[PDB]
């Protein structure tokens, strides 16, 4: 039950690599950008990618990458519906919302109104 995370300003998707990064990216056929959701309870999921088996991580420097260590605190996220399949990503780590810019790059931020925090969630 793999899904798609997609940038709605974009169309841009949520892509981790081999070596951990993790950015954006319109090849639909990239290998790195399928995740799966698993519930932690409590409003919480984590977000595991299918080809590396690693979790999206959120750093106290403010860098998103990816992890194997399940213990660590930046990989735990909050789904939040806006209506319409619109949803942002919060860490309950930092309390930032995750966010995919116009360039590729992959962060955080706590503006609302950016409209890189803007995510879709689509079944692959």
């Amino acid at each position: 039950h793999e899904v798609l995370l997609r940038s709605t300003e974009t169309g841009q998707w949520l892509r981790i690599n081999p070596d951990g990064t993790v950015d954006g990216t319109r090849d639909r056929s990239d290998p790195g950008i399928q995740w799966q959701i698993s519930p932690e309870g409590n409003g919480e999921v984590l977000l595991r990618s299918t080809e590396t088996g690693q979790w999206l991580r959120i750093n106290p420097d403010g860098t998103v990458d990816g992890t194997r260590d399940r213990s660590d605190p930046g990989i735990q996220w909050q789904i939040s519906p806006e209506g319409n399949g619109e949803v942002l990503l919060r860490s309950t780590e930092t309390g930032q919302w995750l966010r995919i810019n116009p360039d590729g790059t992959v962060d955080g931020t706590r503006d609302r109104s950016d409209p890189g925090i803007q995510w879709q969630i689509s079944p692959e």
